[PDB]
């Protein structure tokens, strides 16, 4: 049996891997058309801080070490289509220029996406970065410890743009996000804590201009101003962190597309065509929250779906069981996590929710090295079951999350969670720890 693995990195690399442990008889071909086999672009920010000194160990795997295991790793390779019905794709050696068709038995393709560009007047003059890949990552190293980068902007306030204003802030520059959406990171935290937030970038010099649309960049040669309908900007660097968008134009017409350029998929990832399955960022997953399929793009979602098309490869047999979109980061010196519905997905979804917060000391008053801990249980009206939560503290609590995600794919209520056993220990938390205390506030709520 003959497997096309289309790219390397998180959905691609986790489906060679099911197949190494499920098909290990099997001939796999693995393609990547970059230059680099599986950079983790998620590293990004710890190598762009000092913390990593080396770009190349930001990976998970190496083209060599994938063929010790008998995969044909082809780097510098590009398939440029697909005829599903011959069961053949067109691959491009980028090297030698050469083409070559090939068969396969069963093909899944993890194509991803691509940063989304501003297509505005200035649009490329010099020094207007985006943020994904090893390239990206040096390039935008480099501009770190550039003595002429004064003043960057970035724009796009959401999880990726907060980690390039942070690293550059922590360099040293004057960092001023822009963005059209009024709180910074909403899609993953409600305004009581990105309000805390945005206090914090503003401590360490980072102006965040919520509510502006970019109009087009200015300068010579370069760029040197940033214009908005409400200001402009000086800008010795520009990081573009709107958004991505999927990498499917070249599949128009070969595979049924949503509107909006996403692959469409079954629960067993399977897409319109027989024998070739789509996973990643280019598709939609099961969201459990809201029951329906959301584009959530995030490496977790990547690498299970990547084993989930193995083990259907050759029958639909194992539906996908759903994520919570749990998502977790650093910044400055809070540590946030969050999952399920917050209150930007409940209006996209139009889902009711009601919401309790507490803000409050998470280890005993007597212990010196008590801290502030903010916890938002976010729950449906209803039925109580538990819809999201989202943490935040100068301490470490984000592992709490993964008790959360749990409680919404197995449907418990806020009842469950205000008995549910946590242990107890002084040093580590209080007798009703974190998630109790606010489950018991909103059975009082409901009371
Ligand atoms: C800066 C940054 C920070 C992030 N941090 C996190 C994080 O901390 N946690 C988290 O969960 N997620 C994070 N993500 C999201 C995560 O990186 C993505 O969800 C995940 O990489 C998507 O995997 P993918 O396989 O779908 O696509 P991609 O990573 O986009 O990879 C697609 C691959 O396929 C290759 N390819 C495409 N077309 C062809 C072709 N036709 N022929 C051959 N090869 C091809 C591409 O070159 C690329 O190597 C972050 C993303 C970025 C950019």
């Amino acid at each position: 049996m003959k497997v096309i693995v289309l790219g390397s990195s998180h959905g691609g690399y986790e489906a060679v891997e099911e197949l190494l442990n499920l098909h290990p008889d099997a001939e796999i071909q693995w393609y990547e058309k970059g230059d680099f086999i599986s950079f983790l672009s998620c590293g990004m920010q710890l190598y762009l801080e000092g913390k990593v000194k080396d770009v190349n160990s930001v990976r998970y795997m190496t083209g060599e070490k994938m063929e010790s295991r008998g995969v044909n790793v082809f780097s510098n390779t590009e398939i440029t289509a697909i005829q599903p019905k011959e069961h053949q794709v067109t691959v491009k050696d980028l090297v030698s220029g050469e083409e070559r068709v090939e068969n396969y038995d069963k093909l899944i393709i993890s194509p991803g996406a691509v940063p989304f560009e501003l297509d505005i007047p200035g649009k490329d003059l010099d020094n207007i970065y985006l943020m994904r890949g090893r390239q990206w990552a040096i390039k935008l190293k480099q501009k770190t410890v550039d003595p002429e980068v004064n003043n960057v902007v970035v724009i796009g306030s959401g999880y990726i743009g907060i980690e390039a204003a942070e690293a550059f802030a922590k360099a040293g520059k004057k960092v001023t996000v822009i963005d059209i959406l009024d709180r910074p990171l909403g899609v993953y935290l409600d305004k009581e804590f990105t309000d805390v937030l945005t206090e914090e970038m503003e401590a360490n010099n980072i102006t965040i201009a919520t509510g502006e649309t970019v109009e087009r960049y200015e300068g010579d040669g370069r760029v040197q101003k940033v214009v908005t309908d409400k200001n402009a900007y000086d800008a010795d660097l520009v990081v573009v962190a709107v958004g991505v968008r999927p990498n499917t134009a070249w599949l128009k017409g070969t595979l049924e597309l949503h509107p909006n350029g996403l692959i469409k998929t079954d629960e067993y990832m399977r897409t319109s065509e027989p024998d070739v399955f789509a996973v990643g960022d280019a598709t939609l997953i099961k969201y459990n929250p809201a029951d329906t399929e959301v584009n959530i793009a995030l490496a977790t979602n990547a690498r299970k779906q990547g084993r989930f098309a193995v083990k259907n490869l050759e029958e639909p047999v194992k539906p996908f069981p759903g994520v919570q979109g749990s998502s977790g980061l650093a910044v400055f010196d809070y540590k946030f996590a969050s999952t399920g519905i917050n209150e930007v997905m409940a209006q996209k979804l139009g889902k009711e929710t009601k919401a309790v917060t507490v803000v409050e000391d998470y280890l005993m008053d007597f212990n010196p090295d008590k801290q502030k801990a903010w916890f938002k249980l976010v729950y449906d009206p209803e039925t109580t079951q538990i819809l999201g939560a989202q943490l935040m503290s100068k301490a470490d609590l984000t592992a709490n999350i993964n008790a959360i995600s749990l409680a919404i794919q197995a449907k418990m209520t806020i009842e469950d969670l205000a008995y549910a056993d946590f242990f107890f220990q002084p040093a580590f938390d209080k007798p009703w720890n974190i998630i109790n205390t606010a489950a018991l506030e909103a059975v009082k709520q409901e009371r």
